[PDB]
């Protein structure tokens, strides 16, 4: 059975169904929430993230994947509640999430050391639990490959090779950065077909895109859930246009829709159209039907939410 | 009644007696220590945390100051149950400790926010606890003053305004991070006196060191208990010379002894005379003694290590 799932056995990779392959049930800073947990409310964080699991599950998920990993407030045992309280199947991951410089923990220590953390979550479980890790999570983003982002990249190569699980990578899309990621993890010695890099979606430039399907790896239009670089039309354009040109078998949708997240709310921007509810449902209200109306096939539906999480996780 | 005690009814500042101002009972990466619980072993903290604070104590330790905030692993109860077993008047910190950007928490927030987590521990208390914080620290290193390092230096500004408690700092003593932090400090209207400019005994500069207690803070030669910049031998010829020149009524004196630390071990390097033994009682078996026998007199000791605590904190 390839793939662990938190709170139940371990599933074959045929078996995935409809998947969302980049969500958060919750996202925070593991030190601010430690020190100062009166800006937090857990109760109401479990209410949200259970609530947007069973809307998914309506529109026929099967699967999650919640890339939540160190510097982002990863807890296995609220994840393991929600999925009590759904039924969901979801894959839990291991990774730093770093963009300059990695914790002081760190000062001293080698590649294969942090590989050894990554391994362990994969081998033996999370957090002190029996649910173990299904991929590894890395991030760059605007201050580039730093020492410390390449030997994050360097420790997820290896543990891919040692366990075979895929990675899912965070990238600024209007840097190198996904390409950078792609050519390292490439050259030491990753599967292209194992790794999706993230967030592809934050821009047009549709060359760049094509370049890191085209060299072998998943491509995410993976933010529909987030106000971020670019508004859902101009989205649903990019996305629509690579379908026309045939990457439907690179392509992986999701929202990056964090159910509840503690960063500060930015100053509002309001459009002649009335602003999309963000939710971890938007592509089932909006992307999807804009999709369908524009000529799209069902299979293209079912390559992009099911064949290739199957291939992602074979 | 001054001074809040974790564990304990607030002092006066006068009550203080013989203080030990920068010292960590535990230091550690929130973010690591969630994610790779593994990794640690709290019984073998508390233990080694209880044994250094008794052995202090058996030297005439009455108080000691531990400025571990947020980014080095504050934990209130830890603090709570070393002090029930060792009886140690212990004052704790708020603030945040980091070198270049803030946790994304920070996005979209004002300083004003974050001078209000301030003055939550100074007023209210920490992490749900009604042990209060009797000071802040802010850091700032090798990055110099960043954007995000200059907001937490001005948040610190405010909370010493509303509540009076004085400022410890980290500074880098090789560039002018320390004379930075006070500039700045001063220039928001904290008194100088209310200010220590941390691990200035990193340096030899001794102009450096003068141009900062000339300017009216508290200078500290504070990082006996790390093997770090500069040797024992050397620090102890600064802090002669420092003594010697008039500047008794400015210097503090600790070792920044972590009595556990989760950094990784540095390459050991041997020189002709046998290391010091690294403790919290280093400067009962090391400096003071050597300051003893080089003429320097018994009333020198009680302004370092009594009265200067006492004003910082009056
Ligand atoms: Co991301
Ligand atoms: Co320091
Ligand atoms: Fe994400
Ligand atoms: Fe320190």
């Amino acid at each position: 059975m390839r793939i662990p799932l938190v709170g139940k056995d371990s599933i074959e990779s045929k078996d995935i169904g409809f998947t969302l392959i980049h969500e958060h049930l919750r996202a925070f800073s593991e030190a601010v929430r430690q020190q100062w947990p009166h800006l937090y409310n857990e109760d109401e964080e479990f209410r949200n993230a259970v609530n947007e699991v069973k809307r998914a599950m309506q529109f026929g998920v099967k699967t999650i994947v919640d890339p939540t990993v160190m510097g982002c407030g990863r807890d296995i045992r609220f994840m393991e509640k929600v999925v009590k309280a759904t039924g969901i199947n979801l894959v839990a991951g291991t990774g730093i999430f770093i963009f300059i410089d990695l914790p002081f923990y760190f000062l001293n220590r080698s590649i294969d050391e942090i590989a050894d953390l990554f391994i362990h979550d994969i081998k033996e479980g999370i957090q002190g639990t029996l649910n173990k890790a299904g991929f590894v999570k890395i991030a760059a983003d605007e201050p580039g490959i730093t020492k410390d982002v390449e030997k994050v990249i360097r420790a997820a190569a290896i543990a891919n090779k040692e366990t075979k699980v895929p990675i899912i990578t965070h990238s600024n899309a209007h840097n190198n950065t996904g390409l950078e990621q792609q050519r390292i993890l490439t050259e030491e010695g990753v599967d292209p077909g194992k790794i999706l890099i993230g967030h592809l979606g934050d821009t047009d430039n549709i060359d760049y895109i094509k370049k890191i399907a085209d060299k072998g790896s998943f491509i995410g239009l993976d933010r529909y859930g987030l106000d971020l670089f670019l508004p859902v039309d101009k989205r649903n354009e990019t996305t629509l246009r690579l379908i026309k040109d045939g990457y439907s078998d690179k392509i992986m949708i999701s929202h990056d829709y964090c159910c509840t997240i503690d960063w500060g709310t930015a100053k509002p921007e309001y459009k002649p159209k009335l602003a999309p509810r963000l939710s971890i449902t938007l592509i089932f209200e909006d992307t999807i039907p804009f999709l369908k109306r524009n000529g799209v096939n069902e299979e293209v539906i079912a390559t992009i939410f099911k064949e290739n999480p199957k291939k992602f996780f074979s």
